[PDB]
This record gives C-alpha cells, structure tokens and sequence, in this order.
C-alpha cells in the first residue's frame, strides 16, 4: 500500500521559469549601472551553480549561502564590479517576489490530503525553503518538509529519504517520490525501496526514462498512479 508522496521541489513544485526571473532580477539588482548585461551574468552564474549542484550531490551538506557567496565573489573578481553586500538578503527578496508555483500544484496537493502523507523532499536549507512555501501559501498543504540541512546530507544520499520517511512513519515500498531530476537526485530514494516518479514535463529526458518506474509529464498523473498502485 502507499501512504506517502514525497516531491522535490525545484521544477517539480516550483517553477523553473519564475526562479529563472528570480535570478535575473538578482543579477540587475548586484550590477546597478554596471555596464556588463545581466543576462550575461546570469548565464555565468547558472554554469558556475550548476557545478557546484555537481560537486555538492550526495555529499555531507553545507549552507546554501555560502557556496552562493562563493560563486558570486568569483563572478565580481572576475568581471571587475563590487561584491554586493547583503546578498543573501537581496536573493530571498527576489525568490520571494518572482518565484511561482507550477498551475497544477495546489490542485495536487490538496487532492491528496488526509489520503496520503504529503511530503517535500529539498537540498535547500530549512528556514528559505519554509519561508518560501509560506509566501506562496502551501506550507500548511504538507504533513512534512524535510531539507539536506536537516538530515546532514544533500539529494541522492540515502538519509534525507530515511529521514523523510521516519516523519511518515513508513518504509520506503510504501512511499512514492516525484522528481525531475533523473541523475542526481532519487537514486537514494531507490535504494530505500521508494517507487519513483519521473517528471518529464517537456518530454525532453527520454534517454532517462529507464531510471525510474513511472513518467508524467503533470502533476495530476501522480494520483493516478498511486491509486493504481493500492488497486
Ligand atoms: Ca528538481
């Protein structure tokens, strides 16, 4: 039987094109009048990001700010403007302001409580990410959210599954969790006995397709599937 659904968080619950916006808007706001384009920034920032993303995957965990404040003194040496003050500050702001959830998502979540556990699985550092559902206003459409700060270790490392599913009180063959993320993400969550769900919502990981147990390409499937799992 399955009594808990585990999501990630980033392109899966929340949106790929409004954190996208997000960091724009932080790029702008760090340039000023600095004559370099933001997109230009952005795209550096995205590069170094995702390599420090690579480093970081299932390894002991480290505050998020500090491999952001990290990338951004690179970006600032390398391209001569000042390293902005208070940038974590400016970053929460922005995430705050610009940041969406995907349309279907309150739909789905509301759809599954007092059915199943609902749960967030995310590599973000507990109080952001808790801040961030509450300005969105789904905090309280989950039983859990469990972050890599709390467990000790980032996405695929197996604890901050084991952790996740100790909140719901279950083993892993009793839990599904959704993702988009084909490598580095859910192998932990296989190794617990987890169904896996990929999210694929532009049909363009095909090549991965293999890793999981089930495709969607929507929020609304995942349901489906569940319940015909426990029929
Ligand atoms: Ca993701």
């Amino acid at each position: 039987m399955i009594r808990a659904v585990f999501f990630d968080s980033l392109g899966t619950l929340i949106s790929v094109e409004g954190a996208a916006k997000s960091h724009l808007k932080i790029m702008e706001e760090v340039l000023g009048d600095y004559p370099l384009n933001p997109k230009t920034l952005l795209d550096e920032y995205e590069k170094l990001a995702r390599e420090a993303f690579s480093n970081y995957a299932g390894k002991p965990y480290r505050p998020l700010r500090d491999i952001l404040e990290e990338v951004m003194r690179k970006l600032a040496e390398k391209y001569g403007f000042k390293y902005p003050e208070n940038l974590w500050e400016i970053s929460l702001r922005m995430s705050q302001r610009y940041g969406e959830l995907y349309p279907e998502v309150v739909e789905v979540l509301k759809s599954l409580k007092g059915k199943y556990h609902v749960g967030m699985i995310t590599n973000r550092d507990t109080e952001p990410a808790t801040a961030f559902l509450d300005a969105l206003g789904i905090k309280d459409l989950f039983d859990s959210i469990t972050t890599s700060e709390e467990a000790g270790f980032f996405k695929p490392h197996p604890r901050i599954f084991e952790l996740a599913l100790k909140k719901a009180g279950v083993k892993g063959e009793k839990a599904v969790y959704v993702g988009d993320n084909p490598v580095k993400d859910a192998g932990g969550s296989k190794n617990l006995g987890m169904t896996s769900i990929l999210l694929d919502r532009k049909g363009e990981k095909r090549e991965f397709w293999d890793k999981a147990d089930f495709i969607v390409s929507d929020l609304r499937e995942v349901i489906k599937i569940v319940d015909e799992l426990n029929g």
